[PDB]
């Protein structure tokens, strides 16, 4: 199994989501940089995975559902089994990750991806080990009602550069965004 990671766009005010759906209007490039990097997989013959919990999973629109090109596991101690379109259930980030390893699964995948929500973020950028972040910062405020967990700069490390991460600031329907990739490994 590859690299862990975390993948989040998020507002000034640590906004990530409103009432299940983004802070934000679409913005059509930010979403095209989520799938590249979720879906890259550097490894021939394997896919990413995908970890999140049981509500970002039924924020995403059906139709994209499950993530393209990707396993997609989620996380959820009331479901008896995966909702419809997705392709695993784990009780706990610790149990995912350990699936990961088994027979099943120790072969195919490559690098995972905690795509949220807040608590599985939390537990992930808490737990000691080798993590990046890949954080999509929103340069305005929004309404939010879940917000990204605090990154405690003394641990992530923002890289000065990382390829195929754009370093400019974008923007799309009047909002500017930049990338960032944050590393840490204790
Ligand atoms: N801007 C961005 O990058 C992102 C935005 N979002 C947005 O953020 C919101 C995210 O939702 P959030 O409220 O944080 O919800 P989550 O997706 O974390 O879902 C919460 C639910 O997932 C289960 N769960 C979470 N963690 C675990 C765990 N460690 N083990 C077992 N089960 C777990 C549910 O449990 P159970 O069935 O056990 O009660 C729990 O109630 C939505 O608005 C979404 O649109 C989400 C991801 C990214
Ligand atoms: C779980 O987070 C997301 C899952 C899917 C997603 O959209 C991508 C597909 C485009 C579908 C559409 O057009 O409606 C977006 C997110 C949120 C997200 C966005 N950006 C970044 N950098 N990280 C995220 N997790």
């Amino acid at each position: 199994v590859g690299s862990l990671n975390c993948i989040v766009a998020v507002s000034q005010n640590m906004g990530i989501g409103k009432n299940g759906d983004l802070p934000w209007p679409p913005l059509r490039n930010e979403f095209r940089y989520f799938s590249r990097m979720t879906t890259t997989s550097s490894v021939e013959g394997k896919q990413n995975l995908v970890i999140m919990g049981k509500k970002t999973w039924f924020s995403i629109p059906e139709k994209f559902r499950p993530l393209k090109g990707r396993i997609n596991l989620v996380l959820s101690r009331e479901l008896k089994e995966p909702p419809q379109g997705a392709h695993f259930l784990s009780r706990s980030l610790d149990d995912a990750l350990k699936l990961t390893e088994q027979p099943e699964l120790a072969n195919k995948v490559d690098m995972v991806w905690i795509v949220g929500g807040s608590s599985v973020y939390k537990e992930a950028m808490n737990h000691p080990g080798h993590l990046k972040l890949f954080v999509t910062r929103i340069m305005q405020d929004f309404e939010s009602d879940t917000f990204f967990p605090e990154i405690d700069l003394e641990k992530y490390k923002l890289l000065p550069e990382y390829p195929g991460v754009l370093s400019d600031v974008q923007e799309e329907k009047g909002i500017k965004y930049k990338f960032e990739v944050y590393e840490k490994n204790d």
